[PDB]
């Protein structure tokens, strides 16, 4: 299990370790580094989800390592209040990116080994803070020059814990 203590509330997110063991192990050991200590939530958009863990509140690039491959094959789904992991360009470049399914999509699950088909893997779940993903995504956006679809207002995670 992983705590987020962010700005805008306290989140739990809930591992897939029998179904994502290679993702959620390298997911740990960045919490463990405190890699996710002062992380933001680097996008959002209407009628879709929001991804973070990706940069520093600076808009600074964070020394990102040990590219995970797709385990979306364990058939899993994205549903509000669940969690998969963000890729750096190719489908098995997944390194230390994640998003917060806000909305029912369908179209990020796994179909059958076809390119077109299969999406990305839900390596956990939303636990508790549901509240505070819908504060995230619902106080206010305008986009920036080094990022765009992005929250106005400052949205970090101040501290991460793991828990067992």
């Amino acid at each position: 299990m992983v705590t987020f203590h962010t700005n805008h509330g306290d989140i739990v997110i809930k591992t897939f370790d029998d179904k994502a063991p290679e993702t959620v192990k390298n997911f740990l050991d960045y919490c463990r580094e405190g890699f996710y200590n002062n992380t933001i939530f680097h996008r959002v958009i209407n009628g879709f989800m929001i991804q973070g863990g990706g940069f520093e509140p600076g808009m600074k690039q964070k020394a990102t390592k040990e590219p995970i491959k797709n385990e979306a094959n364990n058939g899993l789904k994205n549903t509000r209040g669940t969690l998969a992991m963000a890729r750096t360009q190719a489908p098995h470049s997944a390194t230390a990116q994640f998003f917060i399914n806000v909305v029912d999509n369908d179209f990020l699950n796994f179909s059958g080994e076809s390119l077109q088909g299969w999406g990305y893997c839900v390596f956990a779940e939303v636990v508790d803070g549901m509240d505070v993903v819908d504060k995230i995504k619902g106080v206010a956006t305008g986009r920036s020059g080094m990022h765009q679809d992005v929250p106005k207002e400052d949205v970090i995670i101040e501290s991460v814990t793991v828990s067992e």
